[PDB]
């Protein structure tokens, strides 16, 4: 089909869908939109944001909408409803963490964004990390029901960006369950052929 | 089947389980969990938070992946994957709705919380509202598909606790619209009869 994937020239939330793309075998035109330039694409999207896919001309907004849909297409997302609904809860969870540190990363008084940050560090961050690294042990490496799923996408296409907003490069050293999901998805050659094939970002 | 569902006792984000289960004609016992017994409860769920909706004793956890399980079990989440994808599409920029007054509402500093309400009300805000009053007109008055659906739930479980964050009783009143999907499920006979029989929360 033809397939347009637009988001912003980084990983951050669409690196997801250009995985999730590359693994289905889907060739795409990877348009990354530069911040200068998305004034001009902004009124053409759904919801006035980025990812939109569009499928010959159909266009699918909002990011964890897109990934469900892609691995609902690609046999990612589980054999029956309970198994689906797993990768859904877990992914929802890992988005709890990407909202939290987005609370500190996206502060703009460098004041507060230290109070907010030595708070978080304190009463939700010790508690998301040694959550998450239950998760990835129960499912050897993985997000969801023991094996690869969308959610490995998910979690794999936002993981820098995380590290990046947690501020917390080293974050994998504490806890080296957390690189699991990104060589589960790596270990996929068409991915990894994409993956070397496309731009790096650091986040 | 037993259920039991374990939420705060307020609307919030766990409503539009408590609305869904009422739709599907399901008996359930209504665990509200007051914030000074939640320390008890919170190690027996699956992240340490709630809603958790538990039947025959496996436990569900995530508002959105609970409220999506039970729109698909009950034949609210569209006849295909595209409709399925539009429902995800809409409540994921509810979402966004949500977190945004969320930054504003949970803000402790009085000062800084005003600064962050002027700053959304020039720059965001206005978008979220025209957007949102877009899809329900667009829809007929319901979040997707011109008609009910589980995203109506999850919109109406949580409205007042948006108008309560947004810290805007009359937001109906500029945007009549906004009161249609609660019409829209408080039309349901079965839904009707629980909430005249539930108990009154402001969010």
């Amino acid at each position: 089909p033809n397939v347009k994937f637009y988001y912003f020239p980084v990983k951050a939330l669409g690196e997801s869908q250009r995985l999730l793309l590359a693994y289905g075998g889907q060739e795409f035109e990877d348009n990354r939109i530069s911040s200068e330039n998305w004034p001009e694409f902004k009124p053409k999207t759904p919801f006035g944001q980025m990812p939109v896919l569009e499928i010959d001309g159909k266009q699918y907004a909002q990011s964890t909408a897109i990934c469900r849909y892609l691995g609902r297409k690609y046999g990612l997302a589980g054999a029956n409803d309970e198994e689906a609904f797993e990768i859904d809860q877990n992914v929802e969870f890992l988005n709890d963490i990407r909202a939290s540190a987005a609370s500190v990363h996206y502060e703009k008084d460098e004041a507060v964004k230290a109070k907010k940050k030595a708070e978080l560090e304190e009463t939700k961050y010790p508690f998301f990390f040694e959550k998450l690294n239950e998760i990835l042990t129960k499912n050897n490496g993985h997000i969801a029901l023991g094996k690869l799923t969308w959610g490995d996408f998910v979690y794999a296409g936002m993981y820098d960006y995380l590290k990046a907003m947690l501020q917390k490069p080293d974050l994998e050293q504490k806890y080296p369950a957390f690189r699991k999901p990104i060589e589960a998805v790596l270990a996929i050659p068409k991915v990894k052929a994409y993956v070397d094939a496309a731009p790096r970002t650091e986040l």
